[PDB]
């Protein structure tokens, strides 16, 4: 309709409608490299609105992009903020569902039990969200997208691929959404740091 961003060749659009308008204000991807080259996995985008970022993070402005990519308070700050997020995530590599799904398990359980928070209630939330991946195979151009609610912990995960209707994932224990939501908004930690320099950036620029 209005066009679409191309994030590393992948079409995003501008922004997406939940509660209000979200702008794409983060965008990156998740790669590693192999035989001495990097291999795209996936491309990602963080939807937030402008006005939220002023109205929770407004103790960072005047930091730079730089600054702001170095810091994990505010990453920690972004993540707590009650304030809407949306992250999408297009595959690029198509591998199945499960090798996403045990991934973001490893990733998730590891920091929930290093902050003692992970007992039966968060494993089996947990296991729920990997249940949801590992029946899918992510073919190119697959979208994830993840709608994390501005209180009560709440995210809803939902599916797209050609051909079948989206298929969507609610997840209510609130530990388990946020150190979901961590696993992507992380300073140093997170999956994506191509998409934490872009935030960065783009959340310096709005604070200014
Ligand atoms: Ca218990
Ligand atoms: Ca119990």
């Amino acid at each position: 309709s209005t066009g679409m961003v191309m994030v590393h060749e992948v079409p995003f659009p501008p922004q997406i409608i939940t509660s209000k308008p979200l702008s794409l204000l983060g965008q990156g991807i998740t790669d590693i490299e192999i035989h001495f080259l990097q291999v795209k996995f996936t491309a990602i985008g963080v939807y937030l609105d402008p006005s939220d970022v002023k109205t929770h993070l407004d103790n960072w402005k005047g930091k730079t992009g730089k600054e702001l990519a170095g810091d994990d308070d505010f990453f920690d700050a972004l993540a707590s903020a009650e304030m809407e997020k949306v992250i999408r995530v297009v595959v690029i590599k198509e591998i199945k569902g499960a090798q996403y799904g045990v991934q973001l398990e490893n990733t998730v359980r590891d920091r929930l039990a290093e902050e003692d928070k992970y007992e039966e209630e968060e494993e089996t939330e947990l296991e729920k969200v990997v249940g949801f991946f590992q029946s899918k195979y992510f073919k190119a151009n697959s979208v994830i997208t993840y709608h994390f609610s501005a209180k009560d912990g709440i995210c809803e995960i939902g599916f797209e691929t050609e051909g079948k209707e989206e298929e969507k994932l609610k997840v209510e224990n609130a530990n388990v959404v946020g150190m979901m939501q961590r696993w992507y908004l992380s300073g140093s930690r997170g999956v994506s740091p191509s998409t934490i320099v872009s935030i960065a950036d783009s959340i310096s620029a709005v604070l200014t």
